[PDB]
């Protein structure tokens, strides 16, 4: 079996399934439709999941007699019919669904038969044509001539597909969102912990459907921003915030503030809000810096969702403020009420700060950041398209040259499995409810938050500090003991193959020393998200002196951001050595393209 669908997908029902408090989330009905997928053959399965992962639409059955899936098909196709689970072309009655089944060539005859100005043009461009063409009836006849092209098809009825769907919602909170059915699930071991529920985060079926409903609305508008469609994310959105502001009144949402941070975001309410943010990110692609600021007030305005994305509010409502522009004298009114909010994390206020400096009261406060070293190296710039690397690589060898022999471009993963290692039985601790709720976790589910901390105080404080005064020879033995007792493969919050041995790992950790060790861990424990962020890119050493250094690497034209400046300051303070390794593009002379 060299797909891994029907395998992922039975381990995702398995740990669903398992947990009675998900299932009474859906309906007799609904059970009943995950009872009859199990009865169906091992192949109409294979099949039925095969076409569930993929994006919806119609499949072509030459499509699928072509890659061989089974011998004969048509018991298979007749097995889901029968059970609900498919439909047939006797369905298909949308025009754009059947263009969308044709081949370019296909198309191109179509547009012969139908005249169109362009039939050697791109199939979007000429399924575009057929559609406003098609207003004894002219639509029918198109309609008509392409069902006849597709032939026969089918299709996954969008009823069963959806208690699917919500099952494997269900089984990652939000923790492209299905590719779970594309790895080697059934393969991956998860650390012991134990599974401790003592809140529900959805209050009924009702809710699990609307926080369904709208994570597919947001991951509608991620991706067309991303793929550049800025015109066509606008849209969804308004229609989103007419349906947000009769929502955010509704009953169901009013136990969600007494949620926990940490289980909050699994709600509608915060989808929403991270909904209107993007909508914000919207208009200012949209130089619509009018309506921007209008909601980013209103964002602010509340408290009870995403407070870690308060900083960048106040920070673009200023930027708009003042660029975007009247008037110049409600930005610091906006600024000083920013600096004031305790939400706001060191990057922004520094942001906010540069700003008010900016000048012609203006009373408070003090914001000053260490310098760190900065480096200057020299390097060949790669034509975009015409012996042979990147940039930190490049950075990799100067330091080689300069005398640390090991080196690892890992970022903040570094780090982050380091923690990992030296904190396992902390991170993965009994006695924490709601924070365990199945059994495919790779972290609590409070880890970045200040949650986190406070639920572990005293084994942190106990173990940070065993940590710091720890000898060299107590490290290795640490991070040995992890190692070897999750078999380098436990799935975690530790990349096992971000080193090449159990043995690197106990050198660079030889060299770190307990007391940096312990100020990098005590940060990831107190802001996970943030200073693994913030953790520069390279970490040399020298094998035998057993000194290093951590260095950010810069491209031409690349700045160091103002959360950077902050952790190369903060990892100075621990007593790390720390460098801005800046990379200038030079001529060569000796090999070109
Ligand atoms: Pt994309």
């Amino acid at each position: 079996g060299h797909p891994y669908y029907l395998r992922s997908f039975l381990v995702v029902l398995k740990t669903v399934l398992e947990n009675e408090d998900d299932m009474l989330l859906f309906d007799e009905q609904e059970k009943g439709i995950v009872t009859k997928f199990y009865q169906l053959s091992a192949t109409g399965q294979k099949l039925y999941v095969r076409l569930f992962q993929r994006k919806l639409s119609w499949i072509k059955m030459t499509k699928l007699e072509y890659e061989e899936i089974a011998l004969d098909l048509t018991p298979v196709i007749e097995e889901l019919t029968n059970a609900g689970f498919l439909q047939t072309e006797s369905e298909l009655q949308e025009l754009s669904e059947v263009l969308e089944l044709l081949s370019a060539p296909e198309l191109k005859s179509l547009a012969k038969t139908f005249h169109l100005v362009n039939p050697n043009g791109q199939k979007q461009q000429l399924v575009d044509a057929f559609l406003k063409l098609a207003k004894p009836g002219i639509g029918a006849v198109i309609l008509k001539r392409a069902k006849a092209l597709a032939g026969q098809s089918v299709r996954i009825c969008k009823g069963p597909r959806a208690v699917f769907s919500r099952i494997l919602l269900l089984f990652s909170l939000t923790d492209q969102l299905s590719t779970v059915l594309l790895v080697n699930l059934g393969r991956m071991e998860f650390p012991s912990y134990t599974i401790n529920r003592k809140t529900h985060i959805f209050q009924d079926r009702d809710d699990l459907i609307r926080y369904a409903a709208a994570t597919h609305m947001l991951s509608d508008i991620s991706s067309a921003m991303a793929n550049g469609n800025w015109e066509e994310a606008k849209e969804l959105a308004q229609c989103a915030k007419r349906d947000w502001n009769r929502l955010k009144n509704h009953p169901s949402l009013r136990c969600h503030e007494d949620l926990p941070l940490f289980l909050r975001c699994f709600t509608v309410g915060w989808i929403y809000t991270r909904i209107l943010s993007r909508f914000v990110e919207i208009l200012q692609r949209l130089h619509m810096y009018e309506e921007a600021v209008r909601e980013l007030e209103s964002l602010l305005s509340q408290r009870i969702y995403c407070p870690d994305s308060r900083g960048r509010w106040w920070d673009r409502l200023a930027l708009n403020l003042h660029q975007h522009l009247k008037r110049l004298e409600p930005t610091i009114k906006c600024i000083t009420e920013g600096l004031a909010d305790p939400e706001v994390r060191t990057g922004h206020r520094l942001s906010l700060y540069q700003r008010a400096v900016r000048l012609r009261f203006q009373q408070l406060p003090e914001m000053a950041v260490q310098d760190v070293k900065h480096v200057t190296i020299t390097g060949r710039l790669c034509p975009q398209r015409g012996v042979l690397c990147s940039v930190e690589e490049l950075a990799l060898a100067h330091y080689r040259r300069s005398g640390f022999d090991q080196g690892i471009h890992g970022e903040g993963s570094t780090f982050s499995t380091l923690y990992g290692l030296l904190l396992w039985d902390i991170i993965f601790m009994d006695g924490i409810p709601d924070v365990f709720r199945n059994a495919c976790q790779a972290f609590p589910l409070d880890l970045c938050t200040d949650s986190f901390f406070t639920s572990r105080r005293p084994a942190l404080e106990a173990r940070l500090q065993l940590i710091h005064d720890a000898p060299e020879e107590s490290l290795r033995a640490w991070v040995a003991a992890t190692w070897h007792e999750q078999e380098g493969r436990v799935a975690s919050l530790v990349s096992w193959d971000r080193f090449t041995s159990l043995q690197q790992a106990q050198d660079l950790v030889s060299c770190l020393g307990g007391p940096v060790l312990s100020g990098v861990c005590r940060h990831l424990a107190a802001d996970f998200r943030h200073c693994r962020g913030g953790l520069p890119d390279l970490v040399v050493w020298n094998s035998q002196s057993r000194h290093f250094k951590l260095v950010e690497v810069k491209g031409p034209n690349d700045r160091l951001s103002h959360k950077q400046m902050i952790w190369l300051a903060e990892l100075q303070k621990l007593g790390a050595e720390v460098e801005v390794c800046h990379v200038v593009a030079v001529g060569g002379s000796e090999n070109l393209y």
